[PDB]
């Protein structure tokens, strides 16, 4: 089907804006962020069927998803948050909301030129993450 062809590859972290902010809005803790805030993960998005993938690998953590677009799942977060997460495809843009504790974050996955572009908002507060081909 072809969805998301565009995002399938393996991505490294190639600069981070504000993610010290947005992370502290979520909630995690002083030694988390300054650790976290210094990986520079690799990302491997692949697709098979229906079944979206989406691989983190750093220093820091290795997290993995599988999901459906639209069917909400239990993810744990790099930072030990328990959400319930559901991605969908909107003009392109992945989007990814988790929810827990009545709190919320989104996740936008862009691509823009060569680059696949991450946005993480957290009420005011906006965290811009740039990946390139590996
Ligand atoms: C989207 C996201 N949200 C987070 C929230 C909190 C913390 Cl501490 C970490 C993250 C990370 C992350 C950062 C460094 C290495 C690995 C993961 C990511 C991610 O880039 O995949």
């Amino acid at each position: 089907s072809h969805m998301c062809d565009a995002f399938v590859g393996t991505w490294k972290l190639v600069s981070s804006e504000n993610f010290d902010d947005y992370m502290k809005e979520v909630g995690v803790g002083f030694a988390t962020r300054k650790v976290a805030g210094m990986a520079k993960p690799n990302m491997i998005i692949s697709v098979n069927g229906d079944v979206i993938t989406i691989k983190s690998e750093s220093t820091f953590k290795n997290t993995e998803i599988s999901f459906i677009l639209g069917q909400e799942f239990d993810e744990v977060t790099a930072d030990d948050r328990k959400v319930k997460s559901t991605i969908t495809l909107d003009g392109g843009v992945l989007v990814h909301v988790q929810k827990w504790d009545g709190k919320s974050t989104t996740i936008k996955r862009k691509r823009e030129d060569d680059k696949l572009v991450v946005e993480c908002v957290m009420k005011g507060v906006t965290s811009t993450r740039v990946y390139e081909r590996a």
